[PDB]
């Protein structure tokens, strides 16, 4: 809710996008080192909300692994898989195989989940929690 700069506030996280180009494990890798974690969709206000952040034509990496087409659908945060909250892109053939990844893109004028290869370089989105209340002494001292 509290975050520095141009972090997103938005309920309790803080939500910056970036257009550079990164693959999953490098986003996740240069992310949760600031205490954040990559796009991890909780709500599908998260969704709506962000993509008015993002540019209609990069894609963004979201915080949704699975690391060999095992079916573990895990956010690299916290949150587990919503299944209320599956935004597909459509029946999309892509690429997608091996460790698969899903990203945010604008594809048919329309933002949804994108699985590809997480060894592809794209944009991303990095999220943190409203840590930065627990950063007094923390941030203090770092």
């Amino acid at each position: 809710m509290v975050c520095p700069i141009d972090w997103r506030a938005f309920q309790s996280n803080c939500y910056f996008p970036l257009t550079d180009n990164k693959t999953w494990a490098e986003s996740e890798r240069n992310c949760s080192g600031m205490g954040a974690h990559l796009m991890t969709i909780s709500t599908e206000a998260e969704q709506n909300f962000i993509i008015q952040f993002l540019d209609r034509r990069l894609s963004y990496f979201l915080g949704l692994r699975d690391e060999n087409a095992k079916g573990q659908w895990r956010w690299v945060d916290q949150t587990p898989f919503n299944p209320r909250r599956v935004f597909w892109h459509k029946n999309e053939p892509d690429n997608s195989q091996g460790e698969n990844c899903v990203v945010l893109v604008y594809n048919q004028d329309k933002w949804a989940w994108n699985d590809v290869p997480c060894n592809f370089e794209a944009s991303r989105i990095c999220k943190i929690p409203g840590t930065t209340l627990n950063a007094e002494n923390l941030y203090f001292q770092s």
